[PDB]
């Protein structure tokens, strides 16, 4: 009953006495299934996950140089050096500028020079290895059975809660009450050669080549150091355009750039490792029945809790709470013309039963265009309700 709410819903209804049913999951979309003489159910995709993925490369895409140091030597009076030629943090190199009486050598010609400066990383991005095997669905069954509350009940509470691995791709959920169904899900989009890249909050599934190619600093997934980069030359630039001195030069933040670059690209929802994102499953309601099919019609009278609601589907939505006795009933149900002659229109929640007075019961049913009368009960205190489904 999840399912009533949500704008992007399928009514997959399957050929009757078939033991299977076909069916594509997808993130926020719900599914409403039906077959003759089967109970009428429910599914969401609730969550996508990987289950420890390898952190393939992380890659520096805004930097900080700081520390910068210079040592020179006059002509003749060798080649200088720093110890941070030696420290892994730092960026050097090596040039020649012109030295002489004015700038305080004996003789003149040039004098070799050495710039160092700290590479800082200020904002990076993870890649995951991502392997198909330990990619995990999280899928949720909701039958259509009243349950007072069960109408777009986001909480979950209601639905039985179910795990497909591609190791275990064949589940068989018990279903309390209605018995169980075995579901054989599919997994589609390769993810095999497929890197999870994280930026922020924001994260996309992109080409291990793709990724691996990328002219940024880098530092491999085994690295938890986080303090020498390799390529750092990919974002540092050094200049000495007329031999008087050598510039150290930050090439810019890449963080803008790089989401240029993943416009084409597949982009996920992601939160603490949960991936938000097609999932296509068999459905086989051979073992399902339904519940009450041999439960005596309700005799009693019946009361409006909630009124009737129209979903954006054109199907309606109604509460309803048993007064009488007979409990376990089955609810009568009918959707006639005005003249109360035909029978009109379909109950998608099917077989609507009375389980406890006190516990009220939601009934979904497909209204015919235009006037009909919706008839819950039985004579006398039978409600006579009138609708209307323009074209
Ligand atoms: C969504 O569902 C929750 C709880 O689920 C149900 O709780 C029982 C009442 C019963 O029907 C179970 O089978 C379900 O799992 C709703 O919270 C309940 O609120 C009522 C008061 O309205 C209270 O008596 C219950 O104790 C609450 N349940 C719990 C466990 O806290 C919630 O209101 C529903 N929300 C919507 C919008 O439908
Ligand atoms: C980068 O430069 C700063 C100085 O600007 C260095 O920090 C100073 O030196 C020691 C640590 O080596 C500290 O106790 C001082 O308090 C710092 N002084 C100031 C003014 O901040 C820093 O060490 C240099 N970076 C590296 C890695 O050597």
């Amino acid at each position: 009953m999840r399912c009533i709410g949500i704008s992007n819903r399928d009514f997959v209804e399957g050929v009757s006495g078939g033991s299977w049913v076909d069916i594509v999951l997808e993130h926020g979309s719900c599914v409403t299934t039906m077959a003759k003489n089967k109970p009428t159910l429910d599914f969401e995709l609730i969550k996508t996950e990987a289950k420890q993925p390898a952190t393939l490369r992380k890659y520096c895409i805004e930097a900080k140089l700081t520390n910068t140091t210079t040592e020179s030597r006059c002509p003749t009076q060798g080649e200088p050096s720093l110890n941070e030629e030696q420290d892994k943090r730092f960026i050097c190199k090596h040039s020649m500028v012109d030295r002489g009486w004015g700038n305080g050598c004996g003789l003149f010609g040039k004098g070799g020079i050495v710039t160092c400066a700290k590479f800082t990383c200020k904002k990076n991005m993870e890649g995951k290895i991502v392997q198909p095997e330990n990619l995990e669905y999280t899928i949720v069954i909701t039958p259509h059975s009243g349950e007072e509350h069960a109408v777009g009940n986001d909480t979950g509470k209601h639905g039985k809660e179910i795990k497909i691995t591609p190791q275990s791709s064949t589940t068989e959920a018990e279903l309390t009450g209605y018995g169980t169904v075995t579901m054989e899900c599919s997994p589609r989009t390769d993810f095999n050669e497929m890197v999870l890249l994280q930026m922020e909050d924001k994260a996309w599934l992109v080409h291990r080549q793709w990724f691996l190619d990328l002219p940024l600093p880098w530092l491999p997934g085994a690295d938890t150091q986080g303090s020498n980069w390799i390529q750092k030359e990919t974002l540092v630039t050094f200049k000495n355009p007329h031999a008087k001195k050598q510039d150290v030069v930050v090439l810019g933040s890449q963080e803008g750039a790089m989401h240029t670059a993943l416009t084409g690209a597949t982009e996920i929802q992601m939160s603490s490792g949960n991936l938000l994102f097609h999932l296509k499953c068999r459905l086989r309601m051979d073992k399902l029945q339904l519940k009450g099919m041999s439960y005596s019609m309700c005799t009693g009278k019946f009361k409006i809790v909630k009124e009737i609601a129209e979903t954006q589907h054109g199907t309606i939505v109604i509460r309803v709470q048993y007064e009488g006795d007979g409990s376990p009933c089955k609810i009568p149900f009918e959707i006639t013309d005005l003249e109360k002659r035909h029978v009109l229109g379909r109950l998608i929640t099917v077989n609507p039963i009375v389980t406890e007075k006190d516990s009220p019961v939601n009934i979904e049913a497909e209204p015919p265009f235009g006037d009909s009368y919706i008839i819950v009960g039985v004579e006398p205190g039978q409600l006579k309700l009138n609708w209307l489904r323009p074209l």
